[PDB]
């Protein structure tokens, strides 16, 4: 149960990632939230969020419950810019209306995840217990420059 779930394969289509907000990049198009693939090379190669508040999201809709063990955040840079998102948090639903937060066996506060350190390192962290849901967010709290991102997601399907 540690298989990527396709974020950087495209398993995962365009239309299963949305997000609070995205910006518009100097060529005129967006940094879409589809666009925040592991690895992803390109003028645009990663979701960027339109603002630097602790208000953003990223959402990835999973379509049925799966089991997530770990994820990995990657930052990007962008002609003179270095942007990455330095921690923060995840919050999951199974119908998507209702959210709630990831967090250790008795935390009354919610689990801060680290994150990177650059713009092309990848960081992963694993999930324990593991979250089984189908709707996930990752949540930005503290960012370099911007808030932006390239991720991929481990885990299984269950039965």
């Amino acid at each position: 149960c540690s298989t990527p779930l396709g974020m950087e394969n495209g398993k995962i289509e365009n239309k299963q990632i949305t997000a609070s907000s995205f910006k518009k990049s100097w060529w005129g198009d967006y940094w879409e939230p589809f666009r925040a693939r592991l690895n992803a090379q390109g003028r645009v190669n990663a979701w960027q969020a339109k603002a630097n508040n602790n208000k953003q999201w990223l959402e990835i809709d999973l379509l049925k419950i799966k089991k997530i063990t770990a994820i990995i955040t990657q930052g990007c840079k962008s002609l003179s810019s270095e942007m990455y998102v330095k921690s923060y948090t995840i919050h999951y639903s199974e119908q998507g209306v209702e959210w709630k937060p990831y967090r250790l066996k008795s935390s009354m506060v919610d689990k801060i995840f680290e994150g990177n350190t650059n713009t092309k390192g990848h960081v992963k962290n694993f999930f324990n217990p593991p979250i089984i849901s189908r709707f996930i967010r990752v949540i930005p709290k503290t960012w370099n420059q911007s808030i932006t991102l390239r991720l991929e997601l481990f885990g299984c399907d269950i039965y």
